[PDB]
């Protein structure tokens, strides 16, 4: 119930904004149509767009937190990166994140889905996609720190974007053994997070570990173990995934490295081999 006055705002900093901040009269909120997000229309020519509404702020320098947030994310411009189209500030501080719309939403349940008929090629460039916006990303030392495939999203291209970071925002099963044990998350622990991320891919968005607890991980992965080669993996492909989860974070792959790699691995295919579900997954 607390009143905000948002012309209490730093006028500096409300400048610094303007360019991430989108019009009233710019966007219409489908608030009958709910995806808390609801589709939205943008004017630039009609854009359809995913409207986040989050909880109203009633402190300034949390809106003034907002709004430094929103520059930031303004500037991580890549294909394969979610973009922020921009955000709305209403009266009473009641904040709208603007993303594009993601016609085939995330790409666990793209991945996931039996009427799909993904090949293996398919799969792979889907990826090399989160390998590109990734190293975008650690490019800009941005860590992620919960890469996974639910967490990229399909456009109506099946342009994959890395997701869920930003204004857009434990998982031990996509965690590192480093991070595990002791809480700090780098570009190499997104790299093993990728690891798992391509493992999710190869066997359709089988869950890591099914009859693994949670709270058992550190101690299962240092009996020496990691996760099986998926029935439709390439070799080459798991080698790839096993680099990802070295044990040692400075000799795992860089993402432009993965890039290049996976790259290649993709180039030899031409989308014959089409990948089924696991029957015990
Ligand atoms: C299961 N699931 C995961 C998500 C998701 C993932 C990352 C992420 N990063 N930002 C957002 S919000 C968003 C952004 C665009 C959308 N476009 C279409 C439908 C839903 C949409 C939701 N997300 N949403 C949605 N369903
Ligand atoms: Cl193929």
């Amino acid at each position: 119930t607390v009143h905000i006055d948002l012309s209490a705002l730093n006028p500096e900093l409300v400048q610094a904004v303007q360019h991430v901040v989108i019009g009233p009269s710019s966007l219409i909120v489908h608030f009958n149509e709910v995806i808390c997000v609801y589709h939205g229309t943008l004017l630039d020519k009609k854009i359809h767009c995913a409207v986040k509404s989050l909880n109203r702020i009633t402190d300034i320098g949390e809106v003034s937190q907002f709004l430094t947030e929103g520059i930031i994310m303004k500037d991580f411009s890549h294909p394969n990166v979610l973009s922020l189209l921009g955000i709305c500030l209403r009266s009473e501080g009641s904040p709208l994140v603007v993303l594009p719309y993601m016609k085939h939403g995330d790409l666990r349940n793209f991945i996931r889905n039996e009427t799909h008929n993904p090949t293996v090629k398919d799969l792979i460039g889907f990826g090399l996609q989160v390998a590109k916006g990734m190293k975008f990303l650690a490019s800009k030392k941005f860590v992620h720190r919960d890469l996974a495939a639910r967490n990229c999203m399909l456009d109506e291209k099946f342009t994959v974007k890395v997701a869920d970071f930003g204004l857009a925002r434990l998982p031990v099963k996509w965690m590192a053994l480093e991070s595990l044990q002791t809480q700090k998350f780098t570009t190499k622990s997104d790299v093993w997070s990728f690891g798992v991320l391509l493992w999710e891919l190869m066997t359709r968005g089988a869950p890591p570990y099914p009859d693994v607890n949670t709270f058992d991980i550190t101690v299962y992965l240092l009996q020496g173990r990691r996760l099986l080669q998926p029935e439709y993996c390439p070799d080459p492909l798991y080698e790839v995934m096993l680099k990802c989860w070295h044990p040692k974070a400075e000799m795992r792959p860089s993402f432009s490295e993965l890039v290049s790699r996976i790259s290649a691995i993709f180039s030899t295919f031409i989308g014959e081999h089409y990948v089924h579900v696991n029957a015990t997954y």
